[PDB]
């Protein structure tokens, strides 16, 4: 097996059994679905999806699942098979997990990637925003109600590009300058730094109105590529 841990102190080893197709992998954010069996170092089959009904559903780098997986999922394609081998640090550690994972515990899972898609942002979840993070910002804070943004943005409606600006503005005034509501929600999840692609439904963006001087027809779904430069946060009640 390939190292993959960051540290490189062979906690993630892994082997690809079936290559995947295209080129993207899941990045932090993104909802992955797999198929997986997991054993112990000597042998012994602890548990498997394919027992079960439907695929096993996640949301990637969310501390959801053990560090392992993590680390391993965002290196799969999809189609995808691969085995992984865990060191104790990368998963269960001292604590093991009762009954079947005991102390310091080396583990390895045969994983298939089915699937996956980008992070639903919107308080519904009815898909109306979503992010593609392309690499992750440098901070821990995020934008709140009535932040000084610096944004980088590009906007395009049918892959064709409508907006192009950096602009410094307070987030609840966007409207004025044209940004569509969905955007100015989708930035307050950002990091400082963070490159991402959000995709707007219309309930998200222009609406039935559009936006006439942009060429965007009612009912327009939208597509942004934002960077989120710096932020200085207001002040709360
Ligand atoms: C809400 C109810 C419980 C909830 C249960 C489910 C949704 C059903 C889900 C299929 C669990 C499985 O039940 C059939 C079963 O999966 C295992 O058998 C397993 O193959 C395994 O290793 N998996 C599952 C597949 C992804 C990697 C890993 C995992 O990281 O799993 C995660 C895990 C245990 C994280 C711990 C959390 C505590 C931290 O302390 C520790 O950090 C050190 C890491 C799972 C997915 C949790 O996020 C969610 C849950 O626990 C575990 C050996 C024990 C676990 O039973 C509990």
């Amino acid at each position: 097996g390939v190292d993959i841990s960051p540290k490189q102190d062979e906690g993630v080893l892994k082997v690809i059994k079936r290559e995947g197709t295209g080129t993207e992998m899941p990045m932090i954010g993104d909802r992955v679905f797999v198929h997986y069996t997991g054993w112990l170092l000597d042998g012994t089959k602890f548990d498997s999806s394919l027992d079960r009904k439907d695929k096993f559903s996640f949301d990637l780098g969310k501390g959801e699942v053990i560090k392992a997986w993590d680390i391993a999922i965002a290196t799969m394609k999809v189609g995808e098979v691969c085995h992984i081998t865990c060191k104790p640090e990368y998963a269960y550690g001292s604590a093991g997990s009762p009954p079947k994972i005991p102390p310091n515990a080396t583990l390895v899972f045969e994983v298939e990637l089915f699937e996956f898609k980008g992070e639903d942002l919107t308080e519904e979840e009815d898909g109306g925003i979503i992010r593609r993070i392309q690499t992750r910002g440098e901070g821990y804070a995020k934008p709140n109600e009535g932040a000084i943004v610096e944004v980088a943005l590009e906007g395009y409606y049918k892959d064709k590009l409508f907006d192009q600006r950096e602009l410094r503005f307070e987030i609840g005034e966007g409207e004025n300058l044209d940004l569509p509501y969905g955007l100015e929600r989708a930035i307050q999840r950002m990091e400082k730094g963070e490159h991402s692609i959000v995709y707007l439904k219309p309930s998200y963006a222009f609406g039935s109105v559009g936006k006439e001087k942009f060429q965007i027809p009612p009912n327009a779904e939208l597509k942004y590529e934002l960077h989120l430069k710096s932020f200085e946060k207001a002040k709360e009640s």
